[PDB]
């Protein structure tokens, strides 16, 4: 009656508890997985982009009616590259510095001209802290030059 | 007594029986933490070879705006180089060892 329900509940109250609490044990175990998970992304990713190969730089010196440009290269000496097809021959000009590829050798990119021998020892950072309303009595100075 | 008894009996055995199997399967996921913990240092173990020597010196010529940097190696080549997020092309300026 009384006895009977009670020694049903007693021994499900007992072995509940068990599995209770190794859950809440596996569960920390759960959260460690999580932060191996984003290290083993992340350790890869940027390990890979300095493993990829860098390229050449070259300097159109002549450029061919065979559809061969020749490029002195960065290296020093002075070579016979073909352009791909990314880089059109209306593309390019003697006198242009251009990319070439580590592997081949081949113009694969522009890299316009001429960027030496330091295109910021030029000056042309950092936009200045005047405006016209933080000069005044140069009024008519401004105008002419403003327009 | 006798509603009471069957009410904390129904709590106890549903509670066992949702418990049990979050359990055997959490049993499984602790094999899945050694995994990735390995395949962690594995990784780290390449970072290193990296930094190993030999190491050359070079010196910012320009930053090209593109995501490359042109670098001038003391053997000769200028070359256009893709950075990672462990050093940045931030840090880098003009006229920069490297």
């Amino acid at each position: 009656l009384l006895e009977k329900l009670k020694k049903l509940e007693e021994d499900y109250y007992k072995l509940r508890e068990l599995y209770r609490r190794l859950e809440d044990e596996k569960k920390f175990i759960e959260s460690e997985r999580i932060r191996y998970e984003r290290e083993v992304r992340r350790l890869r990713s940027e390990v890979e982009r300095l493993r990829s190969p860098p390229l050449l730089v070259g300097v159109v010196s002549d450029i061919l009616e065979d559809g061969r440009v020749v490029v002195k290269s960065s290296t020093g000496p002075k070579f016979v590259v073909n352009t791909s097809q990314y880089i059109n021959e209306e593309e390019l000009k003697p006198g242009a510095r251009v990319a070439l590829n580590q592997q081949t050798l081949a113009i694969v990119n522009v890299l316009p001209t001429s960027k030496d021998p330091m295109v910021y020892g030029f000056e042309v950072e950092e936009k200045p802290e005047v405006s016209y309303e933080d000069i005044g009595g140069l009024d008519v100075q401004i105008e002419e030059i403003r327009e």
